[PDB]
């Protein structure tokens, strides 16, 4: 019943890790509490560092074949006037980003895992209990199907409310909510949205970000102070939201506003602030939202899960092929990822708290 790696969670992070380890013939069991087909919804953005992972995994061609869109521009408006235009390819030819729904990319990765004979995905399954040895390493894990496994490594890829973090590592994280929630809705695609990503903010705390997703749809991500957000979502025919948008979204995006036909299909987006001091202990390591939570205004939640998965796959491959001890590989993982994750967590908070103040917001961008 010896395996190399037990991964708790089959989100984008855990799926990517499973796939990269499986490609090397490592014996992997992935435990996921949900059904495989549970349509989750998540982040839509891949940044250059995430794209590098997807490309190295051999998946980049397939991403655009399945509705992923290459982009290299963003317009940012404040109080209806253009504050910044960013052209990410204006120095770096490979500066581009990709818009790809998390669930589409995850389905692609699962299709690859289906072809890897050393990886076993267990859906509608959870860990029940673990047993530690005299060195304090997890050596036996019992699942709620009664299966017992003996993994060399246990990974928490189990997201924002990580079971591994809370129940195996005994970490409690301080909750510090933001006063403005964020919501995302999917609408018909207007030509203006097809043309260029446009982010709008105003001095009263409003945010509206319009961008295309898949072949023939568009997202609108909004943020308002909580009580206002409540009132705008309550008028379900969308008239209050559309008129609030018209206060800070100019006519370039008028057709995108008109596409907002109601509010009933908006979904909340979680908003945390976290970067754990330790990404690992003993033979247990964590990735993605289990270890950090970035403000979703950064767009980077999926991207950082993928970057972490790739780093952790590198570290675990070294340890499992006996190129170094596990504790040294896990320390190297943390050395590599902690600074990157820390910068984006700090930057997300700096963006979210500067929105209303035009000069400060611009200053956060310039870095
Ligand atoms: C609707 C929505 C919109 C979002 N939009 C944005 C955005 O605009 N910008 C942004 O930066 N981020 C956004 N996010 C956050 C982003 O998707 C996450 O950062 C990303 O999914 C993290 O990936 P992960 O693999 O670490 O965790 P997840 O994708 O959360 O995957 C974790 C997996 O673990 C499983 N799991 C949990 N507990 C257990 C258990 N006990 N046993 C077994 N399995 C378990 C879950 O079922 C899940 O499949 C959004 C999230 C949502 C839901
Ligand atoms: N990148 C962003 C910038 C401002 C507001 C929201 C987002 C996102 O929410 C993108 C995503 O869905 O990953």
């Amino acid at each position: 019943n010896h395996i190399d790696v037990l991964i708790n969670g089959c989100g984008i992070g855990g799926a990517m890790l499973a796939y990269l380890l499986g490609r090397q013939g490592h014996r992997v069991v992935v435990v996921e509490q949900a059904r495989r087909e549970r349509a989750i919804n998540g982040a839509d953005l891949l940044k250059p560092a995430g794209i590098r992972v997807v490309e190295a995994a051999g998946l980049l061609a397939e991403v655009t074949r399945r509705g992923g869109r290459v982009r290299h521009e963003l317009e940012v408006y404040h109080d209806g006037e253009l504050l910044r235009y960013f052209n990410y390819s204006s120095v770096d030819a490979r500066g581009y980003f990709i818009l790809m729904p998390c669930e589409s990319l995850r389905r692609l990765v699962l299709e690859k895992i289906d072809g890897e004979a050393t990886v076993e995905m267990l859906f509608e399954t959870r860990i029940e209990a673990v047993q530690r040895d005299e060195r304090h390493a997890i050596d036996q894990v019992r699942l709620n199907d009664g299966r017992v496994l003996r993994p060399r490594v246990v990974v928490g890829a189990d997201g924002i409310a990580s079971y591994v973090r809370r129940r195996l590592l005994d970490i409690d994280v301080e909750r510090r909510p933001y006063p403005s929630p964020m919501l995302v809705g999917t609408f018909a695609l207007a030509p203006c949205v097809a043309e260029r990503n446009r982010l709008y903010v105003d001095s009263q705390g409003g945010l509206a970000y319009f961008y295309p997703i898949g072949f023939d749809r568009a997202r609108l991500v909004v943020s308002f102070p909580r009580e206002e957000a409540r009132e705008l979502m309550a008028d379900t025919r969308g008239e209050s939201l559309r008129r609030r948008l018209q206060r800070f979204v100019g006519d370039e995006s008028a057709e995108a506003i008109a596409a907002v036909t109601g509010t009933s299909r908006f979904k909340g987006i979680p908003i945390g602030y976290l970067n754990l001091d330790r990404y690992w202990a003993d033979n247990v390591a964590m990735l993605g939202d289990a270890i950090h939570n970035v403000h979703p205004i950064t767009g980077q939640g999926m991207n950082l899960a993928i970057e972490d998965a790739s780093a952790l796959a590198d570290a675990l491959d070294l340890a499992l092929r006996d190129a170094c001890a596990l504790e040294d590989a896990l320390a190297g993982y943390q050395a590599e990822r902690f600074p990157v994750n820390q910068a984006i967590v700090s930057y997300g908070h700096a963006l979210a708290t500067s929105l209303e103040d035009r000069q400060r917001f611009a200053g956060v961008f310039d870095t």
